[PDB]
This record gives C-alpha cells, structure tokens and sequence, in this order.
DNA sequence: CCGTTTCGCTCAAGTTAGTATATTAAAGCTGAACGAGAAACGTAAAATGATATAAATATCAATATATTAAATTAGATTTTGCATAAAAAACAGACTACATAATACTGTAAAACACAACATATGCAGTCACTATGCCGAC
C-alpha cells in the first residue's frame, strides 16, 4: 500500500541522493509525511515534495 | 321600446371546523426483445382421366364335390421378471517407512540513517529599468 524511499524517489521527475530525500523527511518538507516501518521510510503513493521558502 | 337601479355572482381577505402515518416485506402489471416444429403453398413430374368400337372377357344364377387357408385350440418350451449368495475386487481402518515443509538456532555481510564540519549554488533580499496608458491639463 506504501512506497520505500527508493521506490518513491525514483518516480519523482530529479531523483535526488539518499541523504537529501531523507532530509525533507526530518525537515517534514514532505506532505503526506512518511511512516518509519523497521529501518526504512515507507511514505503514501500521491506524496509530493512540498517545496515552502 | 330603452334607460336606470337593484340584485344575483364571483373575487379577495379574514374566521372556523376536522382528521391523524412511516416503513418494511413481497408482489403484480406490462412494453419489448428472444428462440423451434409442423402444415399450407407452389412449380414440376408421374399416374390417371379423356375417348370410342368390334372383338375378347367377365357378368352370375343353382348345386354337386374335391380342395385349403387359418382361426381354434392344446400341449410344449423359449422367454421373461426377480432375487439369492458367494467369489472377487474395491477401500476405509492401521502403521511404519520415507521424503518434505515449518520451525530451532548459529554464523556473517550489509542495508539504513544520525551526526558533524564544510562547500556553495540558489532563492531570497533590496533597488532600478522595461513598457504603456492613466491622471491631470487643454480642447
């Protein structure tokens, strides 16, 4: 029902590195905001980079 | 015959009189689209009606006499309806043997991200020009 990090990342149009995409993460730049499973991030399918200021 | 006024009528805004239901549950009605077998029809071919005349063949009464198909039995027998029961095969009721998944437990690489000092393009911060009629002023 989820989609990894990777997963999501790589369907948005300038996939960034790891580091970054995990950063809009703790930055809650992402809305929807991503669940934390076990050691991955698994964020909702309609998920978009929020970019604010 | 004619006009004028009262009266029968209907429109418009108040003043009263009377009666009281919603959901379940299960049908029932009817316009419209769907899917084969048997007999009346019809053109074409085969059998028959049409048609007549001297000669050939059948029409039939009344009774004797040899002949024969075949219903009428009458006894013989395959045929037909119905189980009984055991030999023979199917198949749960047991069980160890065998290969196989879910699980028990040890061994090892590596995914996934916080944390931290830099590095710097880029969006934001701050000011002037681009581009063209307002407003204000005359006509």
């Amino acid at each position: 029902m989820y989609l990894t990090l990777q997963e999501w990342n790589a369907r948005q149009r300038r996939p960034r590195s790891l580091e970054t995409v995990r950063r809009w993460v703790r930055e809650s730049r992402i809305f929807p905001p991503p669940v934390k499973d076990g050691r991955e991030y698994l964020f909702h399918e309609s998920a978009v980079k929020v970019d604010l200021n």
